C-alpha cells in the first residue's frame, strides 16, 4: 500500500464549537472524511491552532503509543503546537500459528482525547470527531458517502430539527458512516431502507446469515457503516432517519435522506 | 408471491390504552401478528376509529412514502378516516452491479407514528405496536410463535409482575419475536435456552460464525426473533425470561416459559398444598 | 467429554462485599475462572458460608431447573448450607430433521440469583459473579486470560481509577472475558487492539463477514470475549481499556493493558 500525507488543523469555530479541517479556516463538524486502502500508511501533520491542548486519537487502525493522542502516552499537542501522527493499516492474512489476522478494513473514526478531560469529553462535545473508512481490496465503492454522528442529543452538532439532510438520486449507491459519542445510547433508524449488520453493511451472498436491520442500538464511540441503493424497491421521497429513542426523536434527533427522481423531482413532503 | 388483503382498526381501549385489531372491538396489545413470505404484497385497509390522527408505519418491509404513515409524508389518517396502506416484500438476489440485494425476511414490527407526537410517542406508549414476520423460502416453521414487547418498563403493556407466560411441551419448536419500544435500553435474557444472533436465531450449519447468546441488549424499535427446541438439553420446568437490567427485573419485567414434560407436568410446579 | 467436580464457596468479604472462591478464605471478585470443553459435565459442590441465602446461576450452559439457582425452582442455598449444582455442555451437531443445534461454547458467566432480591440484585452488586469459558474442539488456547467486569460504575468492584491493569509481552496470545452487570449500559473499548464480534473474537478465515471492532456496547448480563496478539502491529506500550461513555471514563472506568517488550521494558507512561 501507499504512503500518504495530509495536513489537519484543530480550530475553535466562530460559534465556539471546535473542529478539524484540511486547511486553516476550513474546519468542519464532523471533520474531513479520511479514506485509506488496507496496507496504506497515513502521516497526518496536525497543527493545534487553539489556546488549549488538543490531540488526535484513532479507533481501529494501527498506531504506536506515540500516536495515541493521550497525555498517558505524551502525545497530545500544546496550544499552537504541531505533531505528526502516523496511522498504519494491514490487510488480513494467515499467521504462522494458523489463525487468521483480521485486517484493518472497517468504518472507524478519530477524535480529540484531551480537551476538557483526559478522555476528550470536551473536545468531543464541541465537535472534534470525524470519520475514517479503511477499504479492503475489492470492496464496492459508492457514489457518495455521508457521515452521521449522534453526539449526545445532537446530530453533527446541528441544533434540534436542523438536519443534516442528504440528497441522492434513485438507484445511487449511497454510503453512510454512523458514529456515536458522548453520554447516551441511541438507536439509529432509516425509513425505507435496510442493511446487513456486518463489516460492510452488505450481505456477501445467500450464505451470509447476518441480521438485516433498519434499526441499530449504538453507544459512545461505536461506529459502523453500510451502503444502500437509494430508493430501492421503495421509490423517490423524503426518507427520514432518526434516533428511535422516543424523546430523542421528539427533541429533534431527525434528518432527511432526500431521494430524488432522475428528473430531479421529489414527492411533496412537509418538513418540521 | 401472493397479494393479500386485511382490514385493521386502531381503537381506544380501557384505561387510556390504544390498540390495533383485525375487527372492531377486538384490538389487542401487541397488535395482530402479520406473517408474509418474501415476494408477498399486503394491502391493509386501515380505519382509524379514534378521535386523534393515527397511522401505521412498518419497519423492514418495502413501502412508498404514501404508506410511510408520517406527518412528513402526509400519510397518516384523520379521526374516523380510512386509508389503504401497502407493504411489499422481495426475495434476495444478485444486482447488476454484482452485489447481493438483502431480502425482506426477518422479524419486524409496525407501530403508530402520529399519536402524541410526530414520532408516535403517545401511540407507542399506549399500545399501538405489533409484530410482522417475513419468511424466506425454506425457512423452518415453528409450532407456536409468542411476541414479547419491552415497552418502557412494561411487557406488552401489562401491569408490572404480570407475565405474560407462554406454555410449550419439551421438544416443541417455539418461536419468539422480541420488540422494544420507548425510552429505555434493556437486556433480554432467557433461562435454560440460547439462540444465534443472526437473521433466524438458528445457526445455518458448522460454517456459521454467529454469536450464540442467552442475553441481548436492545433499544427502542429494535426487533429480533429466534426459535428454540423447548427444554432441549435442559428438560421441563418454569424457565424465566426477563430483562436483566437489575432494577427492571426487580420491578417486574419477568415472565415464564412453562415447558411441560410429555406427560403434561411441570417439575417443581406445586400450586397446591397436600394433606399430611 | 469428561465429568469434573469442584468446590465453590460464597463468602462475605470486607466493605459488605461478597465473593465466590474455590477454597475458604480465598473468595475473589470476579470469582474463579471456570473452563470446560463442550461435552464436559461439571458438578460444583457449593457451600454458602454466609448468614443469608445465596445461589449459583449460570448463563449459556445446560442445566436442569434443579440447578437454576432461583427461589422459583427451589434451588438456592440456606445460610451455611451446601448444594451440588450440575452444569452440562454439548458440542454442536445436526438434529434428525437436518437443523443445526448450536453448541454450548462461548464466553459465559455465573452469578448469584437470591441475595438482596430474587434476581440477585444485591449479590451481584456486592460481587457474586465470575466467568465461565466453554471451549470448542480445535479452539486456540491463550497464554493468559483476564476477566473485566463492568458492574454498575466499577470495574471488578475496585474503587474508581484503580485499574485493574493486566500485563503481557509483545506477541503473547491474550484472552479477555468481558461481563457487564447491574443498571447501566457501557461501551467497552481497547486502544491499539481490535477483535471480531463473533464467538471467539477471531475471524474464522477469509469468508467470515463479522464486524471487526474496538468498541462494543454492552448491558447487564452481556458476556463476550476475544483473543488478541499483544502489541500486534502497534508494539509495546500502556494501552488503555475503558468504558467509552464519556462520564464513565472521566469517573474512572479505565485500566491499562501493559504490553512489555521482550527485555521487560515499556515506553514511559504518564498515569
Ligand atoms: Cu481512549
Ligand atoms: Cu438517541
Ligand atoms: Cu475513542
Ligand atoms: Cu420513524
Ligand atoms: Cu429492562
Ligand atoms: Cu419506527
Ligand atoms: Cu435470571
Ligand atoms: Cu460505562
Ligand atoms: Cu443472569
Amino acid at each position: 500500500g501507499e504512503v500518504r500525507r495530509i495536513k489537519l488543523y484543530a480550530e475553535r469555530l466562530a460559534d465556539g464549537q471546535m473542529g478539524y479541517g484540511l486547511e486553516k479556516g476550513r474546519a468542519t463538524i464532523p471533520g474531513p472524511l479520511i479514506e485509506l486502502n488496507e496496507g496504506d500508511t497515513l502521516h497526518i501533520e496536525f497543527e493545534n491552532t487553539m489556546d488549549v491542548r488538543a490531540s488526535l486519537n484513532v479507533h481501529g487502525l494501527d498506531y504506536e503509543v506515540s500516536s495515541d493522542g493521550t497525555t498517558l502516552n505524551k502525545s497530545d499537542v500544546e496550544p499552537g503546537g504541531t505533531r505528526t501522527y502516523t496511522w498504519r493499516t494491514h490487510a488480513p492474512g494467515r499467521r504462522s500459528d494458523g489463525t487468521w489476522r483480521a485486517g484493518s478494513a472497517g468504518y472507524w473514526h478519530y477524535h480529540d482525547h484531551v480537551v476538557g478531560t483526559e478522555h476528550g469529553t470536551g473536545g468531543i462535545r464541541k465537535g472534534l470527531y470525524g470519520p475514517v473508512i479503511v477499504r479492503r481490496k475489492g470492496d464496492v465503492l459508492p457514489d457518495a458517502t455521508h457521515t452521521i454522528v449522534f453526539n449526545d442529543m445532537l446530530i453533527n452538532n446541528r441544533p434540534a430539527h436542523s438536519g443534516p439532510n442528504f440528497e441522492a438520486t434513485v438507484g445511487d449507491r449511497v454510503e453512510f458512516v454512523m458514529i456515536t459519542h458522548g453520554e447516551y445510547y441511541h438507536t439509529f433508524h432509516m425509513h425505507g431502507h435496510r442493511w446487513a449488520d456486518n463489516r460492510t453493511g452488505m450481505l456477501t451472498g445467500p450464505d451470509d446469515p447476518s441480521q438485516v436491520v433498519d434499526n441499530k442500538i449504538v453507544g459512545p464511540a461505536d461506529s459502523f457503516g453500510f451502503q444502500v441503493i437509494a430508493g430501492e424497491g421503495v421509490g423517490a421521497g423524503a426518507w427520514m432517519y432518526h434516533c428511535h429513542v422516543q424523546s430523542h426523536s421528539d427533541m429533534g434527533m431527525v434528518g432527511l435522506f432526500l431521494v430524488k427522481k432522475t428528473d430531479g423531482t421529489i414527492p411533496g413532503y412537509e418538513p418540521h
